């Protein structure tokens, strides 16, 4: 079962997005601010039974780093589905909004809070495929909660790329690149090379260097989790639990990787 929201108790106010076949609107919910996703009419069988079952999981799921169902309307036209507004929205725009603001504790804590929510799906037996910073959103308390806006090469781990495996160790992955993003306020993965060139230096051993003022424990960790063999990448219990001592001994985190500088200015 989802709740059911009366479209009375509903009001769209600004576009924010688009859907599949629909919009997204930020609007209020009698009264709280939402994120709404319609699907208008027209839609096929499948787009309905993809809309519906993205409602139905969401509406189950119930942790921190999660986003938050509202509810559902079903029984009358368009549909929507009604979601927690994330006064801060996507992670990547923002952090890119945001160079240099935050603290190397705030940052990690942000990681944290991602690895928690995906330890969680993972266990749920749910397979994101499109883990990324563009699909993370961010609230008022700095909390990241995990999302879905609808291959992303530069992201996906080369099982996934080469015969299509996505599993819960892809999105290990997936996570390494988020953590090289957070680190380095949104720097988008592998710069300008093309995605063929990324296939490629990733299958001949190459990977991100460190970010700047990056922690040695946090760079150590991304290495881990782009290992070619799916086996030798920590599971997201794993991470979870080494992020969770970093940030309660945060001394730790005083130690940084060398910075690889790509220019040298001499005076
Ligand atoms: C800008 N702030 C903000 N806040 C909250 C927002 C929520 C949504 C949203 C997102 C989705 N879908 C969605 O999050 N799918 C993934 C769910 C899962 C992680 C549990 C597997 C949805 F079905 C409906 C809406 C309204 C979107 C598309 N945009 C949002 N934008």
């Amino acid at each position: 079962f989802t709740t059911e929201i009366h479209p009375s108790c509903v009001t769209r106010q600004k576009v924010i997005g688009a859907g599949e076949f629909g919009e997204v609107y930020k609007g209020m919910l009698k009264e709280v601010p939402v994120a709404i996703k319609t699907l208008k009419a027209g839609y096929t069988e499948k787009q309905r039974v993809d809309f519906l079952g993205e409602a139905g999981i969401m509406g189950q799921f119930s942790h921190h780093n999660i986003i938050r169902l509202e509810g559902v309307i079903s029984k009358y036209k368009p549909m929507m589905i009604i979601t927690e507004y994330m006064e801060n929205g996507a992670l990547d725009k923002f952090l890119r909004e945001k160079d240099g603001e935050f603290s190397v504790l705030q940052l990690v804590g942000m990681l944290r809070g991602i690895a928690a929510g995906m330890k969680y799906l993972a266990n749920m037996n749910y397979v994101h495929r499109d883990l990324a910073a563009r699909n993370i959103l961010v609230n008022s308390n700095l909390v990241c909660k995990v999302s879905d806006f609808g291959i992303p090469i530069r992201w996906t781990a080369p099982e996934a790329i080469s015969y299509r495996k996505f599993t819960s160790a892809s999105d290990v992955w997936s996570f390494g690149i988020v953590m090289w993003e957070v680190m380095t306020y949104g720097e988008r993965p592998y710069w300008e090379l093309s995605n063929h060139e990324v296939m490629k230096a990733i299958n001949d051993g190459f990977r991100l260097p460190t970010p700047m003022d990056c922690p040695s424990a946090i760079y150590q960790l991304m290495m881990q989790c782009w290992q070619q063999e799916r086996a030798r990448r920590p599971k997201f219990a794993d991470i979870v639990s080494i992020l969770d001592k970093l940030i309660r001994a945060p001394d730790s985190l005083k130690t940084l990787a060398d910075f690889d500088p790509r220019v040298s200015i001499r005076l």
